[PDB]
Order: structure tokens, then C-alpha cells, then sequence
């Protein structure tokens, strides 16, 4: 009997859940179950983990970290902190290795930030956990095996209330500043609430499908937490297992009729890249029925050349959800409408560059810009577009995404700032730029990568796109910036080994460029992959910007 999120903790949100027969289910690289996990059975290893966790004499409000694999070991260790009334703090894994002094760095930062007093790790992270927390004697370090293996602390589970903190989610910080946004039950539980009665609009017979990571915002609380306050079941993929074979994600799908997925842009541009007729043999789609686009500016042309690749095997491109989010309010912020597709927004690029408004293009129009519908406000949230000054502007004008609600975070952990301006205002600042159309939010991307120079605006994609028209670029190889001398550079990371080919590419770029938009950018072509991202799995635009200018002053 479905309820959406109706709970006010998420304790109380899995005892129903715990009711059904519904569970989650890990699926390998070769969609093969290979580990299940039923809610019933996830109440039980939660409530017994939540004791084991107390026997170690930590108290309500410490921290715990946890090593965010996408595991029946991750999740139980997660609820066991939900019953226990303890913190959990999903981290990331590492990178890989080579970026593993990287990770240290990040993780110790991370500690630092909010004290963990134990962290929860598997084997495999083991050796490096030990290693970083070096300096950390205040610090319980449990293997999950170890973890599991703990006495229970014989003691009266109490029951958590809605303002306690439920979680800490870090993707918010750099290596050097790391930020934890704070989440109560009732935060949480608002955003359950709002994606699955409200956004999404989820049925009973549902079924969702992920291959995103437990250790971003996205992966967790849409795909961990959400099945479980909706009593519908998941099919997970690890991330790695996905970005080796995409197609393996559609796979799955097709596989068990999966109903509901969602994704990053590149998630989708990744399948039909590298999709083939062996592939389409096993695929039916008509099963799916919500198919969800966020996490970065959205291409309505990717998503288009998508549902063409797979209109074969019965994709319907009216199942296509763009919505909006960030971490600063759970996950969810807006949501395209039900069955829409994508709908779009073009505008005279000129105007919007020079003007800051969105205006439709008309017969003077030289260019164009294409923005995504991103849904209108949900229920009892506000979505306001604000200036510099922090004053409401019209339709059509572009400022300050602000967002207000039940679903807003208390601040970022630590932060009596941050914490102070919310309790003051009840508004936050995203940091995003986008307008409204007759209540419909466009967003155009983050303040931050926003191309400033003298007198009008550049978005750095719109650059970006000219390379990855090039065959051997893709999204996300290119980088744009403005150095703190004016000079636009574009950098590229790439496989191209031919020289010729490279200083052909260098020079056609630059003038494709200075042709399109009036402006001289140097071309820099990096070795792959020489740029990553930041610990929200976006490209670090703003972080490049800095180490180039860094770079630079050693001159
Ligand atoms: C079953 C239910 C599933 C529910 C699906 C949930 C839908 C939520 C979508 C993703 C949540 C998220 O990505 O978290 P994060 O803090 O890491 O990133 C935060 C930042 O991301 C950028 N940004 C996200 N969207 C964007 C978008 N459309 N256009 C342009 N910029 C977008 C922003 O500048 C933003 O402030």
C-alpha cells in the first residue's frame, strides 16, 4: 500500500518500507544479480548495526564516515547510523590510483571539517583509510567485516526526531575549502516528499534503475533514500561497471521492464556514442517510463540525437524528464513536466550575452542559445530570480537562482554563517544563473564558470561546443575560461597524437572561434586525462581557472 515519503524521519520512512517486499538489488557488469537486499532484511541489519555502532561508546550528534560503495554493505552501514542517531558522512572513493594522494589530501580535509569519530570502510580501501587517518588518533577505523563483527551495545534504540541531523553530504567543498551541507529528517524527508508525490510523480509498480554513485548527491537521495520512503524496489550498477559498458545501463532496464532512471547529460551522450547493433538485439524501452536529465546544463540536441539512436528498440523521447538540484536542498529543486519531453527555450545569444535577458530570437537574431525547461517551483517551495543586489527581477531576465522551503538545508556544517542567513531570510543563494518563463525555470549555468569580460558575458559551453565538434573531442574534453588578464583560454585534453594534426586543430579552432564570438581564445591541448573534475562530478571550470592563473604567476 504506497505511501510518498508521507514520514517525518527516515527511520520511520524504512519501518514501513520494511513492511513491503520490496528491496534493492546489485546487479555485475554482465547484468547478473550478484547480491539482494530486502527492506525487511535492511530494518533488521540496521537496527543491529545501530547498536553494534553504540557499543563503541559514541554518542548522539557524532559523526560517522562511511566509504559510499554502491553496496548491501554501504547501505546498511548508512541506516545503521539513521537508528543509532549518528551523522553519516558518505565519502568517495578514490579516483583510482595515482590520484590516490589526492584522495588523502581531499580526506583529510574532509575530517577536519567535521570530526568524524569512526569511519566505516571496506577491505579493499583499508590499507589507504589507515594510512590518511595517520594523524587521526580520535578516529575508529572499522572494516565493514570488522564493523559487522562489534558487540551489541545492549541499549533502547531512541527514535529520531525530524530536526535532528540526518547526514552530511560534502560534494559542496573543493580540496581546499571543503563545505558539509547539513540535512535533517525533516529537510530530507521534505525533498522525498516533493520528488516522488510531486516532481517525478511516482506509480505503484514503479521501478528504478541506477548506476550513479551512493557518494554523489544525485545517486544517494534519489536512488538510495527514494525507493525507500516510495516502497519501490532499484536495480543498481556500479558507476565504474557503467562508464566501461554504458549500454549495460539500457541493459538492465530492458532486463527487468525498469521503469524509472535518471542521469547526467553524459550518461545519455556516453550510450549512443558507443552503442552497437549487438546491443540493440536484447533492448526493449517501452518499459521505461521516466527518463530523467540533471546535474548539468542540459543539451536539448544530445538528448534529441538519444531518442533517435533508440526510437528502434522503442524508446519514447515524451519520457525524457530534464529537472533541476542541488545538495544545498537535499537534491531535488524542479522537475519538467509529466510526460513533456524536452521542451526548450531559444533566445537571441547577442541579447543575452550583451543584455542579460532572454529574448526570442527574431528576424534581426544572428544567433542562438538553446535552454532546457527545467520545471516550475514544487509545492510549498519558492524558486525566485535574483540580481546582484539581491532584488527580485522580471521574467526573461537572468540572475541568481533562489530557492526556499522545507527541503533547504540548515547551512553548511560548522558554518554559523551560513546557518544564520538561511534561519534569517529562509532564502539561499545557489550560485546558479538562470530566468523564469511564465514560471518555468531555465538554467543556464554557474555563476562561477560564467565568462566575465569587459561588457558582456560569455557561457563557457557555448565556446566549449565549437571543439566538440571535432571528432576526437568530446563533452567534457574541453574546458573555457577567462584568465585573470583578460586572455580567454580553452583547454583540451586529449588523445591526439599526430602533430600535424594537432597544430590543424589549433588553428582551425582559433578561428572558428574568433568567427562565431568576436574574441581570441588560446587553444591548450592537455594529455588525457590531465583536467578532472570536482566532488560534485562536474568539470572544474573555476578550479582550472586557478591553477592556470597559479601556473602563470611562476613567470
Ligand atoms: C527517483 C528520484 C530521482 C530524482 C532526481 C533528482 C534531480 C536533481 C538533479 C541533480 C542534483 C545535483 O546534481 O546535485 P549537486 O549538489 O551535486 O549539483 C549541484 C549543482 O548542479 C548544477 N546543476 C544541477 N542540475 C542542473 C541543470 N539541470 N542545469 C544546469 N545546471 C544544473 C548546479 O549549478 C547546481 O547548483
Amino acid at each position: 500500500p504506497m505511501r510518498y515519503a508521507d514520514f517525518p524521519t527516515l527511520v520511520d520512512a524504512l519501518d514501513y518500507a520494511a513492511l513491503s517486499s520490496a528491496g534493492m538489488n546489485f546487479y555485475d557488469r554482465r547484468c547478473q544479480l550478484e547480491d539482494q537486499l530486502e527492506y525487511q532484511t535492511l530494518k533488521a541489519r540496521a537496527e543491529a548495526g545501530a547498536k553494534r555502532l553504540l557499543s563503541l561508546n559514541l554518542k548522539k550528534g557524532d559523526r560517522v564516515a562511511l566509504i559510499a560503495e554502491t553496496s548491501s554493505e554501504f547501505v546498511e552501514a548508512f541506516f545503521a547510523c539513521q537508528y543509532a542517531g549518528l551523522v553519516a558522512v558518505p565519502l568517495a572513493i578514490p579516483m583510482g590510483v595515482g590520484q590516490r594522494d589526492s584522495w588523502s589530501a581531499k580526506l583529510q580535509g574532509l575530517l577536519a571539517s567535521c570530526q568524524p569519530a569512526a569511519i566505516i570502510t571496506g577491505d579493499e580501501w583499508l590499507p589507504l583509510v589507515n594510512a590518511a587517518t595517520h594523524d587521526n588518533p580520535e578516529l575508529h577505523v572499522l572494516s565493514h567485516a570488522w564493523f559487522k563483527a562489534l558487540p551489541e551495545a545492549d541499549v533502547a534504540l531512541q527514535r529520531p526526531v525530524p530536526n535532528d541531523i540526518a547526514y552530511l553530504q560534502y560534494t559542496s567543498g573543493s580540496t581546499r575549502f571543503p563545505r558539509g551541507v547539513i540535512i535533517t529528517h525533516r529537510e530530507v524527508m521534505a525533498n522525498l516528499r516533493a520528488i516522488s508525490h510531486d516532481g517525478i510523480k511516482l506509480r505503484p509498480g514503479d521501478r528504478c534503475v541506477s548506476w550513479l554513485p551512493f557518494y554523489h548527491d544525485m545517486g544517494l537521495v534519489g536512488f538510495l533514500l527514494t525507493p525507500v520512503a516510495t516502497q519501490l524496489s532499484v536495480d543498481y550498477l556500479r558507476t565504474q561497471d557503467f562508464a566501461m559498458r554504458p549500454l549495460q545501463w539500457l541493459k538492465l532496464i530492458s532486463k527487468n521492464r525498469g521503469t524509472v532512471s535518471v542521469a547526467p547529460p553524459f550518461g545519455y551522450e556516453l550510450c549512443q556514442r558507443r552503442v552497437n547493433e549487438k546491443d540493440l538485439a536484447e533492448l526493449d524501452l517501452s518499459c521505461w517510463r521516466v527518463a530523467g536529465i540533471g546535474a548539468e546544463p542540459i543539451s536539448a540536441e544530445q538528448l534529441h540525437q538519444f531518442a533517435e539512436c533508440f526510437r528502434q528498440v522503442n524508446f519514447d523521447n515524451k519520457t525524457f524528464m530534464p529537472c533541476y538540484g542541488l545538495a544545498e536542498n537535499a537534491l531535488a529543486v524542479s522537475f519538467s513536466d509529466e510526460a513533456s519531453g524536452v521542451v526548450v527555450n531559444e533566445v537571441d545569444r547577442d541579447i543575452l550575452e550583451y543584455q542579460g535577458k532572454a529574448v526570442a530570437p527574431g528576424a534581426e537574431t544572428r544567433a542562438v542559445s538553446t535552454f532546457v525547461n527545467c520545471g516550475k517551483a514544487l509545492p510549498e517551495h519558492g524558486i525566485e530570480i535574483r540580481n546582484e543586489a539581491g532584488m527580485p527581477v522580471a521574467e526573461r531576465v537572468v540572475g541568481h537562482i533562489c530557492i526556499s522551503g522545507p527541503s533547504l538545508m540548515s547551512g553548511y556544517f560548522g558554518d554559523q554563517v551560513s546557518q544564520d542567513e538561511i534561519a534569517a531570510t529562509g532564502w539561499l543563494d545557489t550560485g546558479d544563473l538562470g530566468y523564469l518563463l511564465d514560471g518555468y525555470l531555465y538554467v543556464t549555468g554557474r555563476i562561477k564558470d560564467l565568462i566575465i569580460i569587459r561588457g558582456r558575458n560569455i557561457w563557457p559551453q557555448d565556446i566549449e561546443y565549437i571543439a566538440e565538434q571535432e571528432p576526437e573531442i568530446h563533452s567534457g574534453d574541453a574546458i573555457a575560461f577567462v584568465t585573470a588578464q583578460e586572455k580567454i583560454i580553452l583547454q583540451i585534453q586529449c588523445r591526439i597524437s599526430d602533430e600535424e594534426r594537432r597544430g590543424q586543430l589549433i588553428h582551425a579552432l582559433a578561428a572558428r572561434i574568433q568567427s562565431e564570438f568576436g574574441v581570441t581564445a588560446a587553444i591548450d591541448l592537455l594529455p588525457p586525462h590531465s583536467i578532472p573534475r570536482t566532488s560534485s562530478g562536474k568539470p572544474a571550470r573555476a578550479e582550472a581557472k586557478k591553477r592556470y592563473q597559479k601556473a602563470y604567476a611562476a613567470s
